[PDB]
């Protein structure tokens, strides 16, 4: 029984797209093996040879779009050799408006919004994290590793949503700050 | 009466966390709020404007949450330890609090209305922190009290509260 399930390459990357824009198009609560095999064009029987459970389909959508985001996360530093260019990174990083865009604010939140209720998504979360702490332990003590992810978590958000957000020389300094 | 339609603003809010956002409506409130169908329309208008009115009404009790912690302070050293005891409580990010907060900043992008209740929500908080920082501070305190609240109830070894104390310190300047 273990036996009976193919896993198709080709299926497998159809349902977790569908996962995807299944999350955007119903919400993340709403979202169920029927929809998902709808916007993915196949069979419904398929789904459970797949992922056993909605929780664990979920998981591996998730993990491949957080994937992305690492990649896209680390490519900030692609000049970095010292702690004030580091600084200017996570000041582009947030100055930018590249990270926290519609739809990647879109996906997240929604993960972070079940992610108390799913112990399956918060690993994803928890994954996150540990990733984007060991691109920025190159260069900060691991301590203000955290506060600065922390500190990004936070300001990538606002800097987009405040009806007058600070300035980039604002942003620099509050960086620089967190790197003590 | 008020009683109704404070069970509707209510129900709204659990109808959020148990459907999402997008799948809300009147008649799935009123199920939950145990009301009928026809109060809805007596109170309130359009869906959005119901969204509205609930998502506010769940900032309003969070900002008396947030102005609560800082009861004691007089002043900025105060002020650093509050905002550690707000952090390390997880009293902030519970997971009722992260299902409502987090949905809502999901789908303000595509909801304007929205986006004002987040806006009019920050603004709240930098006006209580600016009783003893900058306003730029401020800021900069409000978007790290953001990303600590949530990073410190699910990271996997999170800080002490010490470590949390001193990064406080740093932000203030």
């Amino acid at each position: 029984m273990a036996m009976r399930r193919a896993n198709d390459p080709q299926r497998r990357e159809k349902i977790i797209q569908a996962t995807l824009e299944a999350v955007k198009l119903y919400g993340i609560h709403a979202v169920t093996h029927r929809k998902i095999a709808t916007l993915a064009g196949v069979p419904l029987g398929s789904m459970t040879y797949y992922f056993s459970g909605i929780d664990e389909l979920l998981l591996e959508a998730f993990s491949s779009f957080t994937e992305i985001m690492s990649r896209q996360y680390q490519a900030f530093f692609s000049d970095v050799s010292d702690a004030p260019g580091a600084c200017q990174a996570i000041t582009d990083m947030i100055y930018s408006s590249q990270v926290a865009t519609p739809d990647n604010m879109e996906l997240m939140y929604q993960l972070y919004a079940l992610a108390s209720r799913k112990p399956l998504l918060k690993t994803v979360m928890q994954n996150w994290m540990q990733r984007s702490q060991q691109t920025l332990e190159q260069w900060f003590e691991p301590g203000t590793a955290r506060a600065l992810d922390a500190f990004i978590e936070g300001m990538t958000l606002h800097f987009v949503t405040d009806r007058k957000p600070l300035s980039r020389e604002e942003i620099l300094r509050m960086v620089e700050r967190v790197a003590g």
